[PDB]
């Protein structure tokens, strides 16, 4: 039942309960002329949520908080953006104008500012080493390494053994290993290790695009990033 792209048009979102307070949003998003879906996450931490990723873009994003309140109607308190790329940042200024309080990594707020993305208003320190975990209210926060992109982060939450590995992570179907202009090919796999080392009991892990699954996932992405390398 978990949401296709064909399914939701853009500037729609749907939220689809993961576990109990942890829901998946998936939006889609036109870019370089071809449609994606796009997945990030919601936690609930006690009384307000905690958002991970935009529903990249503007309109999207102000369409996930229009069903966030119609859905839950617990305020959003605060964000988190995985990496520094449009479907991860695109929608902040949504986000802070709102009221919420947008945080990232520094190495995800200086690249998008390079970028000419949005930015996070915060700085998460203590991400800066491959390995290293910080938690963020009823989130784990855990920089794996190099992937998809240089600062990509992953989020565990501890309470359901939900990882959500955003773009650093594929769905199972995927045959290919999507925009890898920022990627670190040789890197991944190691990446892909530590998350699997760091989190042997998650049971649901979410790609950045596609479906959700169990631990299959971080093999199969370990083994289309190999593919693609030759
Ligand atoms: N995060 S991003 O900016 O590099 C991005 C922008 C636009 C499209 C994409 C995009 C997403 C998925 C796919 C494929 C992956 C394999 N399955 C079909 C879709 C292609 C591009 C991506 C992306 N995220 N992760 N990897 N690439
Ligand atoms: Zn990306
Ligand atoms: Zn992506």
């Amino acid at each position: 039942e978990y949401p296709t792209v064909n399914e939701i048009p853009v500037g729609e979102v749907r939220l689809y309960q993961i576990a109990d307070g942890v829901w998946s949003h998936i939006a889609t998003q036109s870019f370089d002329g071809a449609v994606y879906p796009s997945n990030g996450l919601i936690v609930r931490d006690g009384d307000e949520l905690l958002l991970i990723d935009t529903a990249w873009g503007a309109k999207n994003t102000a369409a996930l908080l229009a069903e966030i309140e119609k859905q839950i109607g617990l305020p959003v308190t605060r964000a988190v953006s995985t990496h520094f790329h449009d479907d991860r940042v695109g929608g902040v200024d949504v986000l802070r104008a709102a009221g919420v309080a947008t945080y990232a990594s520094p190495s995800t707020r200086r690249l998008a500012e390079a970028e000419g993305n949005e930015i996070p208003t915060h700085s998460l320190e203590g991400l800066s080493s491959s390995g290293d975990a910080v938690r963020f209210g009823p989130v784990e926060l855990f920089y794996p390494g190099a992937a998809h992109s240089t600062d990509n982060l992953v989020v565990y939450v501890p309470s359901a053994n939900v990882l959500y590995g955003g773009c650093a992570v594929h769905e199972l179907s995927s045959t290919s290993a999507g925009n890898v202009a920022d990627a670190d090919l040789a890197e991944w796999p190691t990446s892909v290790e530590r998350i699997q080392k760091h989190y042997p009991e998650a049971e649901v892990v979410i790609p950045g695009h596609g479906l959700p699954g169990g631990l299959d996932l971080l093999q199969h992405t370990a083994n289309v990033v190999k593919a693609h390398k030759n």
